[PDB]
This record gives structure tokens, sequence and C-alpha cells, in this order.
């Protein structure tokens, strides 16, 4: 049996990393502030919140909003997350030390949640105003929702294969899972892999709210977002998109990069429960995180840390701490980065294997934000606080998405 | 090196086939029909069509609508993709004897291509009517693009994980390459897997209308689709929806399910060339097929028979014959299905892929309707005229979509 310990598998790293997110463009000074106990979450000033009365009236915007970086050609020839793809991407090849990879063995798996749906509505108008033949002769590569892996592999060159998984809060960290197969399996030798998302908008709000899955605590909406707290009310939208550069070791070792960390194993697995909420029982996401270590050569022991998935709503909070338990894992230091950055569906999982990779490198965990009462029924160690600093060699990223999916990413310090 | 052929990958067979077509509701008759020399290509009568004046007028509408099998209640909690999926899922557990299986060892994989846009459109209406609190709060599960696949998921119980790759062309080919590798991995014994894809719509025609890759042959629909032909002028649109029952041999030996083909191997490659536009050269496209082989553990002599994209461009079939010159299967024989069903974007992959099961298991590949002049650029041998019955053992289905992502699978005989 084949594991990343045994050498069956070959060894694959971190090389380098991006995120765009409410607390700030650049992943370093995320990371500073997440430490710091910033939060992202704001109350919203879009006119649309008066407009609709909504019940959710905070979230956190992206400290530098992506169409800042943007001209008008980009603004007109591509979706919102094709144009974050984009700045990711070159962000990413920048910091890697734009290294020159063969395109044949070179990969791009990037997920999403909602996608493109901006270009395929606004298609419908102009065509009812104009006709067929004014429809934006561009307007095929605007409107599906490989979109954004498409313009980042044309971006960078990656001939080895363009993916786009999509599942819903777990299409980041399921992006990540696919690249490390296609290259533990002899497809690729590096590969860039994450996740994208659009900005808050008025009918995702909606939508989510009348699941009563979202926090409505407005009078103060950085204490709003409270993973594993007795007194959560539901998850906190936070703008991000993320993307990571991955390579075998012995790609990195022969073009100089210095690794940030490892990516051992992934487990993907479902509920097939309900079409929105977890199963209670925690059982198929647990199996998710119980894969990761099987494939990565691993024990339940060795797992120092969990990043939770810590949404923050009442049944996602119980169902994640059975799975954790489940899996084993319920000794190790948990983060729910969600405290601070809020839901960005499907880059999260992305952003949040990102914050995994740097808690390893630094071995230090950021508080969870609004962490005040344990619930009786979450027995976890949730870090709360201040930072813990501690010896952290291996860890498990969770995304258990809407709909079931689950995916857990085990990552190893380098 | 593990392959197919040398024991390194598990003996994964096809036992069962569902398909929806512009020619049958019922997959063999699809085929009867295909041998017999039918196309699913008609004249369009939506009323879209004089109304908008379309270039386009002719397109192949499925035989029998998903929705005359649609209830109420079906027809106002899911997308249209979820009712083909759902449909689509029953009829495939039937034909497969409905077997108990382990959900914890069961995955399901589809793809789709556009996905379920009609029902983002339509909660923008509605909320701009009656605010927020009007939103279906059945919202959520109909708007995402992994909803089919979570459909069929939940409605056959699949615990093993619940993916949708978004590839366009490609991503009812890619699914079934996903499905295969979440199997030869050892997280499942047993998937479900294909495409799906919306019906034809003013949108889409006026899109692709706008690149030129269109048929515009309107006095003559069933004439109009003539992949590889001298007279080609591009794609004709036709609707389908396809799944296949996908298990190792010994999954299958153990509760008496009788195999239609082998699944020995698939491809997955990006030309990052263009974001609509193939390689000219054929060189990634190729690539793909010759990945599918050395997983397989084939060689390029082994291959008789092609099942190709074919989908009547002028620059798209010329560069598929570079293709399969590239990858040394030049002297298989080819059949181009989209002479007869039309192009389904999301869907079309995985029917094809029933086709090339189906041409294996009896030994006979149907005409290529329309292939009456050779194009010279393009040096295949193309079936015509008659059915060519013939001893084909191995067999490579090909789906090169839009934006250049490369998908080939790689078939046996039973
Ligand atoms: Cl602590
Ligand atoms: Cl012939
Ligand atoms: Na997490
Ligand atoms: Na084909």
């Amino acid at each position: 049996q084949p594991s990343t310990a045994n050498g069956g598998f070959p060894s694959v790293v971190v090389t380098a990393v991006t995120a765009t997110t409410s607390i700030s463009p650049d992943i370093e000074s995320t990371w500073k502030g997440l430490l710091a106990g910033e939060s992202g979450i704001h109350a919203l000033e879009d006119e649309f919140v008066t407009k609709w009365d909504l019940a959710v009236k905070i979230g956190g915007h992206l400290k530098d909003p992506v169409d800042s970086h943007m001209g008008r050609l980009d603004m007109r020839r591509m979706s919102y997350v094709q144009r974050m793809g984009k700045l990711l991407g070159g962000q990413l090849w920048e910091s890697a030390g734009s290294p020159e990879v063969d395109p044949d063995r070179f990969a791009v798996v990037v997920g999403t949640g909602l996608g493109g749906a901006e270009r395929i509505v606004e298609s419908y108008d102009l065509m009812n105003a104009g006709g067929p033949r004014k429809v934006s002769p561009l307007a095929v590569q605007m409107i599906m929702p490989n979109g954004a892996a498409a313009v980042i592999g044309l971006q960078l060159g990656a001939r080895a294969g363009v993916m786009t998984p999509v599942s819903a809060c777990s299409s980041g960290s399921e992006a990540i899972a696919h690249a490390w197969r296609q290259i533990v399996m002899g497809d690729a030798d590096v590969a860039v892999c994450g996740g994208v998302e659009g900005p808050i908008e008025a009918l995702p709000i909606a939508a989510f709210s009348m699941m009563r899955a979202m926090s409505t605590r407005n009078d103060e909406p950085e204490r709003a977002s409270r993973p594993f707290d007795k007194d959560r009310d539901g998850f906190v939208f936070g703008e991000a998109g993320a993307l990571m550069l991955i390579e075998t070791e012995e790609h990195a070792k022969a073009r100089g990069a210095k690794p940030l960390a490892r990516l051992l194993g992934a487990g993907i697995t479902s509920d097939a429960f309900h079409m929105v909420a977890p199963a209670a029982d925690g059982v198929r996401a647990g199996r998710a995180m119980t894969r990761s270590l099987e494939l990565a050569g691993l024990s339940p022991a060795d797992i120092d840390h969990v990043n939770a998935h810590g949404t923050a709503t009442p049944i996602g909070d119980a169902a994640e701490a059975n799975a954790i338990r489940v899996a084993g894992c319920d000794q190790a230091a948990v983060y729910a980065p969600k405290s601070a950055l809020g839901h960005s569906i499907g880059a999260v999982g992305a952003l949040e294997s990102v914050l995994t990779v740097l808690t390893l490198r630094d071995g230090v965990i950021p508080p969870t934000l609004n962490y005040e009462t344990p619930d009786p029924e979450i027995d976890l160690d949730v870090v709360a606080g201040e930072p813990r600093y501690g010896d952290y060699r291996y860890a498990v990223n969770n995304s258990f998405g809407f709909g079931g999916h689950n995916v857990a990413l085990a990552f190893g310090r380098y």
C-alpha cells in the first residue's frame, strides 16, 4: 500500500502561497493580523443592505479590491473570478521566483463555489436589447465555471491539465487534493492550486440567511463569527481567494526553492445525507481525515493541529466535533480561522490550507476569535485568547462543504 | 510503473450504461438508430428562433424530454440538470440490477458544462419583487454547479466522494477519468460517473454562433454536422445526458454483474494555447491519448478505434487529426458521433464514452454521417456509409473541450 511515509508516493512540498483576504492583500500581513487578534469582519456599507433591509448587515469585503488592480480591458473581457485568478496567479508566480518549469509537467487546479455567475446573467441583457449578434464574441470564455482555472493555466503555461472541481465550501481544498493526485500519479511535477470566489452580494446573503445559516449579530460585527462557542449563531461571509504552488521535493530542490511545508495526503468522502446539512454523526467527514492520514502514512496520534472547517453554525460545528473524534484527532490543537476571516465558499478551503502551511512553518496557531464559552457538546482543544506557540509536526485542514462534500488535507512541517 | 496491463492498477469494468439523446431515451435504441444511419438533428421549432431570427435554426432536442418524467415537486425544488441527473441515476441503477453496494466504497462523479444556470438567474427575480425573505429556502441547493452530482449521490447513497469536474466539452469524460482514479487509488470500488447538460436555448446558440463555431446549414438539418468532411461548417447542438456504472472487476464478479467493457486508463492534459481555440499542432491533445495508453499499459498499435471528439468545426477537426497522428493512432478506425447526435458540451464526452463501450461490446462502429468528401488535410480512416463490423480490441474516446481541456479515455473489450 503506497503512502507518502513509505515512499510509495513522491514527496510533495508547498513552495509558495498567495492570498487576498478581508484583512490584507498580503498573505504574510494577513498572518500577522490573525496573530494580533484582528478581524476582517465589519458592518456592511453596501447600498443593497439598506435597499433590502437584509437581516445580515455584516461581512468582510477584501481589504484591497481585486478591481483596483484591473484595467478597462480586463474589466470587459473577464469575469470577476477570472480577474481574481489572474491577479493571484501572477502574484504567486512572482513569489515563487518566476521559475521556468516544463509546461508539459505543470498543472493548474482551481476550484470555485458559485463561479462566473455575473456574466451569464449579464449576457441575457444586451441580447434582449440588440439581439443575438450583440452578444460579445467573448461571452463563451467569460460564462463557464472553469473560466478562472483556464485563465491561470493560459497565463502561466500549464499543459499537464487545467481542472476545476466544484463542491461548494470544499472546492478550494478539493482543488489542492486533485493537484496532489495529479503529481503523485505521475502526471505532473508542479501545480498551482487553490480556490477563488466572487464578492459579497445580496442574493447569496438572502439564500443562506433563509436557511438560518448566518449570524445576525449586527451590533458587534467582529464578535459575530464564533466557531465552537456556546453562543454561536451562524457563519459570516468574508471574501477571499488563495493559491499555492506545490511540486515534488526533487523539483523544488533542483530549482533552489525553499519548501514552506509538505503536502502529505488528501481524503475526499461524502455524507450522502442531506442537500445542505452535514450528518450529525460526523462519520464520513471523520473518514476523510482518516483517509488523508492513510495516504500520508500517519496515525491520528501524529496530528498535533486541526485547522477546522468551523463555520460557527450550530449544527456544523457539532458535526465537525464528532468528525474529529471519529478520526481520533480530538487531542489536536484546533483553530477556526472563519472566526476572523469569515466564510468564502469556493476559496476558503484553499485559504485555510495556506494558513495550515503557515502554522507548521512558524510553529504558532492564531487565537480563535470570540471563543469565550466552550460548548459542552463540543469538547475540543480550541486555541484562544492569544496565539499558541507549539511543536506542530503534522496538521489536517478540514473543509466540510454544503451538500456533505468532505475534504481533508494532511500537511507536515518541512 | 503501475499500469492496468501489469496489474499495478486494479481492473475496472463498465457494468451498466444509461443515456438520453436526440434519437431516443433508451441507449440501446439510440445505438440501433445510430447503426441505421439516423440523425437526431432537426429544424428547431422553438419560438426563440423566430423571435431572434437566429442564424442557427437547427439542433437536436431530446426525443423524450426530461420533464415529461418530472412531477410538480421536482419541477420546483431541482434545477434542470438535477432533474436530468435524478432521472438518469435511477435508470442506471435499475439497469445494474439495483445492487446493494457498500456506501463507503461508492463514489459519484458527474460533470457539467454550463450547469444549473437557470435557477441563479431566476433567484434575482422574486427577490426584486418581494425581497430577501421571498427567496426559496431551497435556492442554495438549486443554484450551485455541483447540484446534479449531489442529487445523484444522495439518491443512490454514495459516501466515497461526490465530485463535479468542470471543463466545458470535456466535463463528462473528465468525470469518468476522476471516477477511474478514485477507484484505482483505492478510495472506492464502484462509481456512477458521466455528464449532464441543459437543453438548447437562445443564449448558448448566440454565444457560440458569434464565434462562427456553429453550422448554419438550416435547409438540410440532418446534413449539417459533417465532422472531418471537406464541406463542414461548424458544430450542431444535440441534447444529451449520460451515466455509466464502473467498478472493480472483483466487485462486479462478486455480485454477478456482466461487464460491458474495461476502462483501462485516462489522460488529462491542457493546451494552454487560447481561451477557446484548440492548438493547431494537436500535441497536448495527442499526449492525453498517449497518457491514457501509458496508464492502460497499451501501445498505439493496440488501438483499433478512436471515438473522435469531432465537432465539425474547421479548426477543431484539423487539430484533432494532428493529435491522433501525434499519438500514433492514425491507423485506427475513427467514428465522429456528433455527426448524428450533435454537441452537448458537459454531457457529450460521457455519451461518447458509452458509445465507445457499445462499439467494443458489439464489434461495430456506426457510420459517420455526412462524411462524403475526405478533407486532404485530414487523412484519417473515418467509418462511413454503413456500420463497419470489426475486431475492435482497444479504443480511445477523445474529448477536447473549449479552453484546451484534453481528456482521453482508454477502453478495452471485455
Ligand atoms: Cl490556547
Ligand atoms: Cl467504413
Ligand atoms: Na479549515
Ligand atoms: Na469522442
